[PDB]
């Protein structure tokens, strides 16, 4: 527990738990100011527990085989499409933010729904059991921050039915928050940590859409928009890392051919970026154009009554 | 009333009512700047009542069966065509924007007129009584923003007569605003909230046409056009959501085969999108090509002296 | 006068009159940029007089019986054919653009000439005296923009003689502008407002032909053609509305059986559309295939030495 | 001269003369792009001289008696047949295109030859001396674009002899260009303006045949054919108007009873259209079936060693 | 040679010669597409050499005495009948297509044979030596496209013997191609240009019969027949013009009294048309019913063991 | 050893080694306060050993050929791109900080990985053996401070394989420290000196990214940000100098076209600065826009499965 930390006694631990610092990584990655803002915690005590948490979490230089072990803590979520899983190097990655931008109706929201369904199929989580334990991915839950009102429980049921999963179980293990503007959107994202503290193993976070709120609220003001968006994406990236979570976001496009909106801050902050377009009928094509370790490539798949397939 | 909100006393409530914030949802979805622009309301007070309104409206994370309850607040309006109602998954949806684009004379304006008539037939509103009360849909009124001058009261009378409804009652419960340009069009849409505040249960909003004004006003300038159009569609989407209203818009087409005009912003902002074309004689075919939860499909119907039928 | 408007004093009124804004409707339907382009008029002043003009002209939401009153301001011009007047729902409508397309020699130009003659017969203007005053239709004048050189004063004289009207009076009350290309055609149409300002009660505007200039000037470039054509038709529609004028246009046809030329922009912009074809001898058949409120139908008539008859 | 025009100085005038714009009407009817394609002429300067030329040529709205004056600038050429001149309302009209279609051997080419002969008989040009001056029709010359090789100087001599005219004078005042295909045909027509610039008072232009080249070159491709034909007929119509010239064209026929070939574009572009058929022996019958101001009618005449007679 | 042409160097000349363009007139009358279809020749280069060839061949406007010089390049072939030569205005004309239609056994094929024999008698070619040189008509050769199998060398020998000519010389200077269907017939005609390129001075081309193949191959399909026939006759007319050749064709007749078969396209394309019928015994009567410059007239002649005589 | 220094005996040397001052240069460049902060070391003793270390290290005025010898101690690391090595004047320079800024996905992180691989290929270190000994660059190790989580051992393996190097050897000789915020980032950089003291020949230091942590932590506070950033870059520059190390940093960009973020302090502190942008496909372009001795220039290269190439 928190009292394992230097300078931290039962009293200080109570103050930390109340201020939301319940595990070591959050303390190890905190700033002294951040902790001193907690009544009762001094600069000296704050600096001492941060150093102790870094030490207990072994956050130092690593080399050799240890570098491979860190990469092995990443687990991946299947998309239900073999070509898409392949272009992704296996599946959607935990500890990163993956963005699907695309023209209207291309399937961005369908992919988000399919992901909430797939999270409830144990065989769709791919991981190295020696680096990620069965308990770490047990009873996974998803958080869907819907900023457009397009969450559709009947779609969840249909995709689950076709996947052989129970639809009600997916709805029971998915938290949906409807955000009507960028302030709500950002706050819900900041509150995911509270869901985790309440015992929910959040392993998938969806922000659909990442930018439609900001784009119609900040139309001159393009700096304050970029600033707020940057804070939001830092929160997303940090939660993906600290909670070994897959974070997926959708994005719209504008002319100039098309470019995902959101400018440089969204461009730098999204770890993986895709452009999704429609093919003939129910065919879709997802083009990976940014990733840390894979070549750009395209995946053809379909969206049908069953969800994503092929 | 508004004084149920934290920090809000009779004085502040008067200022809110005067500034147009009369119900909790509008306050819960406001920005601090938006409220502080009201003389007498501070940043602190503004932030406090927004949080209180969100709390009173229970705008947090939901899961399980509660996800189904939200979807059940959606009611649908019949189109008078059984095939069209079926392709729509039941009828035109409240809380969303539905767009009918199509070549000249295909029936876009006829569908808008039929919808104003159908709103006055209680049996044509389909809803789950446990989620939507009889009082919520009682004395419904329509708003028709006519940007081309094609509203025709004699057509309203004819369609009503054939539906067994009283024509004068439809005209009495339909507000029509003739907009000669995009500025008027946008302002009328922004003023619908005032009609509601005056006691009119606005449940159907029609924008016919959504784009003919913008397309001939902005011919280079294609960015300022897209910006204004985006603000207008955000206003439409928000009013559909906050007032549990069906919002219908018509759109024109251009070569490239045909594509509805308005580009990406109209494409992303319209929840449902149809392409209407003429068949032989009075036959028409409506092709649904964008929707959140339904497969693309086509509906055949007819437009006759009776209105839409089949 | 213009000083009735908020913010407008004698000085500003002079600037408005000089820039061509002489009546309230034109100001009520102007854009702030449009007015600020007048040296001396600020954005603030511009926005204030537009709002004041809208208010003085009562351009807001209307419902009930008021919806019927707006429709009653429409007056109709007889075509001299009882079957054609019937298919038209009474006659050619003011505040709309009516297009007659047809194969060569079918009578498009004859109908335009007959209309200029009929305008000078008081009994051929059909209107509701409680909505349209005798003074509003008094001393009516026609404008004929001839883009092919087919205006024929001797035909005017012959048709007038057979109608019992004085031929010279028709020529005296008809302004003809010969346009040799689309630029001239468009400019003449834009200058009709100046004729009105000079005291001419323009109540009929004829564009014969609407498209023959554009079709041979833009032969690739089919986008710039559609753009120019759209601006021209917006000017026509707006003048029909603001000046309670009947606007008639003729159009040619091409193979594919036949289709009027001009594509989607002419198709959407023409309120009423007819296809005229020749029958045996002097018999003609006009097929109405687009209108806001009438079923498609055909009218048989004849073109003789007397003009249009039957 | 050209420097009378606003913005045009000696330098610009030289550039205009070199680019072929030598008189005001051609400039008044030019497009800004058309003039800016002249090295040295800017968009601003181009727009300014076009407006100035329109102003100097008084190309605005006209009404009353002025409408009669425009029609009086039309002069007519006798056909040598009293019945044909009568069906034509006086003779072949300047400022228009007149088409004679007919079965083989019906006399199309004979009429073209007779017209070149008649142009050289002063009494065969009918005009209102107060609208058309003796100098305007003095030293008239004809241009005969022969696309079949049927021009026959011996026929010219024979018809001239029988008319009391000198045959050599007709040949001296007739330019013949043999076109072997539609490209040559169109280019010769475009070059008539150069003949005029060289001091030739071209008052009659004959295209015999208008369509035999296009019909065997474009046999699928029926759109490109119609496009080229349309450009050619626009050139013909514009030269008839700008140079107060009679333009005559011949056309072939096909089964379906017979119809002149060339489709809708030739049908709309020819101002007057005749069908010529053979009667018994040297008798011929010309049926007028399209004209702006005359009833359809038939003229009987004969073709003999003397040319057209009766 | 071809390098005299602008843009044409030795390389391009080789490509032209290989593609069959060996003399200037063929290039002057080519289309840009036609030349660009030659690998190595660009649109720009093609347009430039066509203009250069037209210029080198002086294909512009001509007037006065020059019009007589063009007509003087026409030479005529005697028919052996003085009355027939007289009705023809001298003899069969080069640069034109002359058709002899007639009932069975009337002598159509005999006239074709006599013409091949007469071509080998220098005194039977009538020409103006100042316009046509002795070298132009030297070593003339004939091409006989026999579509019925009726070419008879023994008839050639007999007619030659009676004319005082050597029979073998006529056979040596006559190329006969037996066509079993319209495709072969048309191709042989298209290949005459190759014979000329090989050094044969082709001055007479006979198509016997022009229509018997088409009439039994296309029996509904009367449009495709007319199209193919038109292409074939354009090829014939162009070769008559470019190679200053006499082209003769025979045609059959049907009831309706009789009419030559082939419809309007053969009727327009044949420059001269005759109807041949039998008189008593070996007497024949040829009625000229279409020609550019001669009155209709009849010639009586006989067909005997000597060939055509009288 | 340290006792070679004036005033320093075994006891004082122990205190120095414990406080991290193990070699003369660090002492020669220390402040008296810095050393007196070591219990047991007086101001007098501190001043005396600093002067002695400066003397033993010969840190005085130099001129003539000695100026060239100092510059010769700089060694350079190949980038694997010949154009990039050329724009760099040979390769990445030791004793300096080189910054690669660029839009998302441009290859900043790929260049950092390639550099860690290239360090393990002896032939990729370019140096003057008379100024830099084989032992000075022997067993080189890299330190990669990853502030975004984008270090990818599989990429190291792939690039090493394609370079002919052993992948495991690169991972064994590369220390990676994951920093979640600017405090960790700065501390890891300060701790590199300890790695060196432990016997690791650190010759490459990578900070990827230099600014993404600071930019989202300090959003007003732009002074404290600039101060912390300045201290961090001084630490980087000093370690590059004292340990003859190549220091590479990556940077993000913002609109204003683009500018690397970090303001004036990063701009002054980075010795070399590049802007990297994407070309077509895998092509990249690196623009050098700041350096001490080279002209601005651009290098084109590619990023493929092999790493950086061209
Ligand atoms: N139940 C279903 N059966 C078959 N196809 C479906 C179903 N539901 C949705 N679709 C398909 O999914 C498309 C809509 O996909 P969606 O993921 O919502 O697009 P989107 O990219 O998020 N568009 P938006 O947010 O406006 O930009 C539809 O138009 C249908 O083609
Ligand atoms: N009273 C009626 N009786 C029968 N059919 C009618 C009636 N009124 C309208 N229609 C039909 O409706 C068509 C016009 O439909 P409309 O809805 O106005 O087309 P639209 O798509 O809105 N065209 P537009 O806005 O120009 O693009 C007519 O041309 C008639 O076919
Ligand atoms: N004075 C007249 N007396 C009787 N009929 C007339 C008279 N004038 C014109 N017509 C008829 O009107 C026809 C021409 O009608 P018109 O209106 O000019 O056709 P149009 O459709 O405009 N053709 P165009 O513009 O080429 O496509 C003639 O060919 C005559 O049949
Ligand atoms: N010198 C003449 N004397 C008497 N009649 C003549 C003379 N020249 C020509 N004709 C008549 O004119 C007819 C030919 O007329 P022509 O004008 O060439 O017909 P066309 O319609 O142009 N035929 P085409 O172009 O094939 O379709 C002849 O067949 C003679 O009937
Ligand atoms: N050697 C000959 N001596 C005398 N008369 C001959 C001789 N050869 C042919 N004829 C005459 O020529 C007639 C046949 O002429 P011919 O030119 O073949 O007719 P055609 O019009 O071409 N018939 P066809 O092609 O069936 O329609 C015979 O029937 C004989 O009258
Ligand atoms: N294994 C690989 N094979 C081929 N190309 C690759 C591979 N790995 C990465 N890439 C390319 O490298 C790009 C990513 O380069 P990267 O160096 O991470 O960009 P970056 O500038 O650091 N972006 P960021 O930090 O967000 O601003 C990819 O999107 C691929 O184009
Ligand atoms: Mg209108
Ligand atoms: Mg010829």
């Amino acid at each position: 527990g928190l009292t394992d930390l230097p300078g931290v006694g039962p009293s200080t631990a109570e103050k930390l738990v109340e201020a939301g610092y319940i595990d070591f990584m959050k303390i190890a990655t905190a700033t002294v100011g951040e902790l001193t803002d907690i009544e009762g915690i001094s600069e000296k005590a704050a600096a001492k527990m941060i150093m102790g948490a870094r030490d207990l979490c072994d956050l130092g230089f690593k080399s050799g085989i240890d570098l491979l072990k860190q990469r092995s803590t990443v687990w991946k979520l299947s998309t239900s499409s073999s070509e898409l899983d392949s272009v992704l190097g296996g599946g959607l990655e935990s500890q990163s933010v993956t963005e699907f931008a695309g023209v209207f109706g291309s399937g961005k929201t369908q992919i988000m729904h399919q992901s909430c369904v797939n999270l409830q199929n144990p065989e769709f989580l791919f991981y190295d059991e020696e680096a990620v334990s069965k308990g770490e991915v047990a009873q996974p839950k998803a958080v869907y921050i819907d900023t457009e009102g397009t969450f559709r429980p009947e779609r969840i049921m249909q995709m689950a039915e076709h996947a052989g999963i129970d639809g009600q179980t997916v709805l029971d293990n998915t938290f949906v928050a409807r955000a009507y503007n960028s302030d709500m959107q950002m706050l819900f994202a900041e509150k995911i940590e509270d869901l985790i503290q309440e015992g929910n193993n959040i392993k998938l976070v969806v922000i659909d859409s990442l930018t439609s709120t900001f784009r119609n609220e900040y139309t001159g003001k393009l700096a304050e928009r970029q600033q707020k968006l940057g804070r939001h994406m830092a929160t997303l990236n940090k939660l993906a890392d600290l909670f070994n979570c897959v974070v997926l976001v959708t994005n719209q496009v504008s002319a100039k051919a098309e470019q995902a909106i959101g400018g440089h801050i969204v461009g730098h902050a999204a770890t993986f970026r895709f452009f999704v377009r429609k093919g003939k009928g129910d065919k879709r094509v997802a083009k990976l154009y940014k990733s840390p370790h894979l070549p750009d490539a395209e995946a053809i798949f379909r969206i049908t009554e069953k969800g994503i397939q092929d």
